DNA sequence: GACCACGGCGCC
DNA sequence: AAAAGGCGCCGTGGTC
């Protein structure tokens, strides 16, 4: 390419460095724009941003959210990472993309900007001729890049002060229980230390090996097999209360208050739109799809996640959501008169469960319901079941068996879906979204099964994905209309922040927004919850 | 200081 | 651990 003097035409294709890969973070190195023959690098990157109009190009959100940071109002727009990401998701890095689709990721600014323009002429004409691909990056991706980047650069408030002083609480409890392990294995060892611990229960003490480990065939230690040794011995309950308290404070207590922004005063995640083979987004740097919720510790975690002051947080969450996606994609009568009734598959299951009416059922119960539930779904096994029911073998099987007999037809959409899975080499969602699964026809039988549950989940969970993509597109610009902010995506739950005089108007219209996205054979319900932080806004 | 593979585990 | 699927981050162990 031809060099010229800074600026670019409008709709050149821009290329970036950055210092590191968090674009809150990064220090912008340099910026170089391409189109039209010509490669044009900015003097001052910084200075140089003001010039553009948008920014189109790999990892375009990720110059925008640095724009936005800068106070530059800078969409991003074109992007051949989605391009690629929806002819095949196991496009995930521009490392990978760039080799596949014609050239190379290199670490300077103007190579990227023309890599980026000639890799969009290349995908764009892949392209072609796919409409139901092309709608998903005008209508779903490319627009949904733009609502991340202002979810990205807004940030969450955390309660500093409370986790710092969480940590000194927790630091004594975990003293506690170390000790006692120690002392039970009658010798100081590296706890943390999964190898150390091995040695102890299995060869030390006299304690019966439950299972293996996946690539190396130690014998484990997991949660799993520590509950099935419960009862053996004191040592092993010792454990388990240690690694729930160590997990949560190596993971979230300790790190998060040091991530806070000195210009913000918030915390900021990374959404990845280019990084799941289902079509589900990830966060990350640091993950904000994973706080705790589950036991009281965890709890008390995600009482750390609150409002502005003056503002209240809004969560939202679809209820039974792949059920309901099943239902549309597979067409059981059953399981569609299910949801035209109003009735909750979660809490009958649970009802089930701990052998208690529907009314009985509390909110803990109900969550253990939804891990049997699409366990059994996507394919768990009756022992898996009856481990974790602690109920007789045969019990499980029956469970299993019932499960799929209520809904007749939720079978043969799975063999419908594996056989043309065979045929193609990938299944789809609803709206044609494709995961390439050549395994389907692997000789061996684990791994060919294996690939068979993840070929008909991602029919399921990609449309789910899909629909909420699709409400966050459709809620973006009417939260902005009314001065509210979205700020975080839990794969079927959207946090919004909102002004305290307005949250229960944003609160009644995001659900409507959420319901209405794409009607489906079944009704979609959302449940919405207001509160000053997140744990009080879901309950 | 960094990378990796692994086991393990937090969430959906 | 066991025939649930989908992620990212932890510390360890080993290395570079
Ligand atoms: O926390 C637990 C275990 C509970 C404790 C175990 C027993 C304790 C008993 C004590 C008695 O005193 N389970 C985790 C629950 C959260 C979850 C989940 C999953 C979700 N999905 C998918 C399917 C689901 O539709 C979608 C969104 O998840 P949710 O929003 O949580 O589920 P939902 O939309 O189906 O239900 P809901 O929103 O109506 O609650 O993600 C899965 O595929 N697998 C899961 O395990
Ligand atoms: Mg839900
Ligand atoms: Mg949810
Ligand atoms: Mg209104
Ligand atoms: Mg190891
Ligand atoms: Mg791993
Ligand atoms: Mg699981």
């Amino acid at each position: 390419l031809e060099e010229a003097p800074w600026p670019p035409p409008e709709g050149a294709f821009v290329g970036f460095v950055l210092s590191r890969k968090e674009p809150m973070w990064a220090d912008l190195l340099a910026l170089a724009a391409a189109r039209g023959g010509r490669v044009h690098r900015a003097p001052e990157p910084y200075k140089a941003l003001r010039d553009l109009k948008e920014a189109r190009g790999l990892l375009a959100k990720d110059l925008s959210v640095l724009a936005l940071r800068e106070g530059l109002g800078l969409p991003p727009g074109d992007d051949p990472m989605l391009l690629a990401y929806l002819l095949d998701p196991s496009n995930t890095t521009p490392e990978g993309v760039a080799r596949r689709y014609g050239g190379e990721w290199t670490e300077e600014a103007g190579e990227r900007a023309a890599l980026s323009e000639r890799l969009f002429a290349n995908l764009w004409g892949r392209l072609e001729g796919e409409e139901r691909l092309l709608w998903l990056y005008r209508e779903v991706e490319r627009p949904l890049s733009a609502v991340l980047a202002h979810m990205e650069a807004t940030g969450v408030r955390l309660d500093v002060a409370y986790l710092r002083a969480l940590s000194l609480e927790v630091a004594e409890e975990i003293a506690r229980l170390e000790a006692e392990v120690f002392r039970l294995a009658g010798h100081p060892f590296n706890l943390n230390s999964r190898d150390q611990l091995e040695r102890v229960l299995f060869d030390e003490l006299g304690l019966p090996a439950i299972g293996k480990t996946e690539k190396t065939g130690k014998r484990s230690t997991s949660a799993a097999v520590l509950e099935a040794l419960r009862e053996a011995h004191p040592i092993v309950e010792k454990i388990l209360q240690y690694r729930e308290l160590t997990k949560l404070k190596s993971t979230y207590i300790d790190p998060l208050p040091d991530l806070i922004h000195p210009r913000t005063g918030r915390l900021h995640t990374r959404f990845n739109q280019t990084a799941t083979a289902t079509g589900r987004l990830s966060s990350s740097d640091p993950n904000l799809q994973n706080i705790p919720v589950r036991t009281p510790l965890g709890q008390r975690i995600r009482r750390a996640f609150i409002a502005e002051e003056g503002w209240l947080l809004v969560a939202l969450d679809y209820s039974q959501i792949e059920l309901r996606v099943l239902a549309h994609l597979s067409g059981d009568e059953n399981l569609i008169r299910v949801f035209q009734e109003g009735r909750d598959i979660h809490t009958e299951t649970a009802s089930w469960m701990f052998g208690v009416p529907r009314e009985a059922v509390d909110p803990l119960m109900r969550r253990a319901a939804k891990t049997i539930n699409f366990g059994v779904l996507y394919g768990m096994s009756a022992h898996r079941l009856s481990q974790e029911l602690a109920i007789p073998y045969e019990e499980a099987q029956a469970f299993i068996e019932r499960y799929f007999q209520s809904f007749p037809k939720v079978r043969a959409w799975i063999e419908k879906t594996l056989e043309e899975g065979r045929r193609r080499g990938y299944v789809e969602t609803l709206f044609g979204r494709r995961r390439y699964v050549p395994d389907l026809e692997a000789r061996v039988k684990s791994v060919r099964e294996a690939a068979e549950r993840m070929a008909f989940n991602m029919p399921v969970q990609g449309t789910a994905a899909d629909l909420m993509k699709l409400a966050m597109v459709k809620l973006f610009p009417r939260l902005e209309e009314m001065g509210a902010r979205m700020l975080l995506q839990v794969h079927d739950e959207l946090v919004l922040e909102a002004p305290k005089e307005r949250a229960e108007a944003v609160a009644r219209l995001a659900k409507e927004v959420m319901e209405g996205v794409y009607p489906l054979a079944v009704p979609l319900e959302v449940e919405v919850g207001i509160g000053e932080d997140w744990l009080s806004a879901k309950e």
